[PDB]
């Protein structure tokens, strides 16, 4: 059994769950083998799992596929360095914090022969299994997203926009490509909420907020209106399963061309035009 | 917007079927579960009621009928129901003849309904695999051998029937196969069945199902390429809700999410294999 080398950068919330996923058995991980992981910190070893250098792991011909699994502000860094070194790129989103920088990483995985790939398990999770069959039929009248937390870091997370960019993924997923109308910012220091606003290509109106302070319990509120009727709620609808295991399964698909131009391209625009936009919005 | 869901058959299937629907998920959400349909007098199973298949076939009401009784009646309810007007999911195999399947399929085409044969084996994690190692290769040889404990033929069928996953995943890895040769011994209580078919390219696959008592249900594999080998799939962890994704796949048809590409290349497919199945019972 023929298996890619990958090490985890960055051993955070985001970089135990994928350790944790490629030491379990699975589908997808029967592909991979974890050599290793790189922190700034001196861990020495998670799970039998060897800490090692960044320098060593560039070096590694062993070490063919890199999961950067850092603080936002870092990724673009990394996977230059990954890409550069000659290694498949796994990266959790946002990818980069500017629109320049995900098209010059884009190209440079082409120029060298390598995937690159934003992990959007937003689109794995049930809630929005759900809302992709309800708006299946449907054209929206009107319709808004609040999305609440906890502080965030922004020098090291960036700004709102590009870190819950999940919730940006949902509506241009659900609706299309969207143009920005306009979008307001208040900040006091340790709060801030940030309301934007959308149209879809047929000119209707989508609204969305993020809210982050101390005291607010991580939620999400949603509504939407169309000519047949209104959604106010999404249901129960179960809890979410293993959305990076599933993530980590595309990106092996990827690794072994299971999916088309057509698709790859699809999915670089879509990405591209959210990057942008989280882009747009920090400007205005 | 719930679509009204009777289930037919309280056995395993109809039970995995039953909390599925109770429970809390994307799919579900789209379903309402009306009552269910015993041959035996149950009374109530989760505060779900009983109710007569007389009364399930006229309820406006119900609109979706899931078939998860013995293979040997599936036929006759498929017919009743998709007669009644109602959209059909039912458990492999959808029936135990070629030119009943395409009678039944034509019968949907025509009263405007879904028709559904789920397909579970499918959506294994040991399939999800195999999908990915088969992807880039050229097959030499190959076999696959599945054992289990003995099965009433009277009422789950032939066992290329009752075994048509195991063709299923033949075809889905290999393509359209062809039959060139199929023994069968007994021994009234054992069963051995080595049939031997080929790939388009014309590769030898061998397919044994083995059912006798104390035989521990199992499976084994082995695939030779040019370019090397497979002789075990590896612990690939075990199966999550390979039922509740094959109702989702339902509930996309329900709502036209797949294409007329897509939809007949499944068709094409159903058929393919319980023809197989015929020919194999035959020979
Ligand atoms: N985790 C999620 O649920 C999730 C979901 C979607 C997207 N993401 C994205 O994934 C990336 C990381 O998010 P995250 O939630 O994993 O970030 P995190 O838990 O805050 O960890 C980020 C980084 O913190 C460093 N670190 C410093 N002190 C640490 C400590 N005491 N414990 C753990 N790590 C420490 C690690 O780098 P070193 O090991 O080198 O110090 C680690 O890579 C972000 O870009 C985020 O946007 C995360
Ligand atoms: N088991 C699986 O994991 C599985 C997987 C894929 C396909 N299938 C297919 O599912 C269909 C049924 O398979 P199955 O495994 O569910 O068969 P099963 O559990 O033996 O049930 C079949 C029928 O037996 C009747 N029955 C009579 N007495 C019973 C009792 N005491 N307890 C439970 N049921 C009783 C039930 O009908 P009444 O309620 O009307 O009495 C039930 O619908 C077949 O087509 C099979 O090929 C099963």
């Amino acid at each position: 059994m023929r298996k890619f080398g990958v090490v985890v950068v960055g051993v955070g919330r985001a970089g135990s769950v994928r350790m944790r996923d490629l030491r379990n058995p699975h589908p997808s991980s029967a592909f991979l083998n974890l050599i290793g992981f790189v922190s700034r910190r001196e861990l020495g070893s998670i799970d039998g799992v060897q800490q090692i250098s960044l320098e060593d792991a560039l070096s590694s011909q062993e070490v063919e596929v890199a999961y950067i699994c850092s603080e936002s502000s870092s990724h673009e860094d990394y996977i230059r360095q990954f890409l550069n070194a000659g290694k498949h790129v796994l990266v959790e989103y946002p990818m980069t914090l500017s629109l320049a920088a995900a098209q010059e990483l884009w190209e440079l995985a082409e120029q060298k022969g390598k995937v690159l790939h934003e992990e959007h398990v937003e689109l794995l999770m049930e809630e929005f299994a759900f809302l992709k069959k309800e708006v299946v039929g449907k054209d929206l009248l009107k319709g808004s997203l609040l999305f609440t937390a906890g502080p965030l870091e922004e020098e090291r997370f960036g700004f709102p926009a590009f870190s819950g960019i999940s919730r940006l993924t949902w509506l241009v997923s659900l609706f299309g490509e969207l143009s920005l109308v306009s979008a307001t910012l208040e900040e006091r220091k340790q709060y801030m909420k940030m309301t934007v606003c959308l149209e879809t290509e047929k000119k209707s109106p989508l609204s969305w907020i993020e809210e982050k302070g101390p005291g607010l319990k991580r939620n999400r509120y949603l509504s939407f209106h169309f000519k047949s009727g209104s959604l106010e709620n999404v249901p129960n609808v179960g809890v979410n399963k293993n959305i990076f295991l599933k993530d980590q399964n595309i990106f092996v698909q990827k690794l072994l061309g299971q999916f088309s131009e057509k698709e790859l391209a699809a999915e670089k625009k879509r990405i591209l035009h959210c990057l942008g936009l989280a882009e747009e919005i920090q400007k205005y």
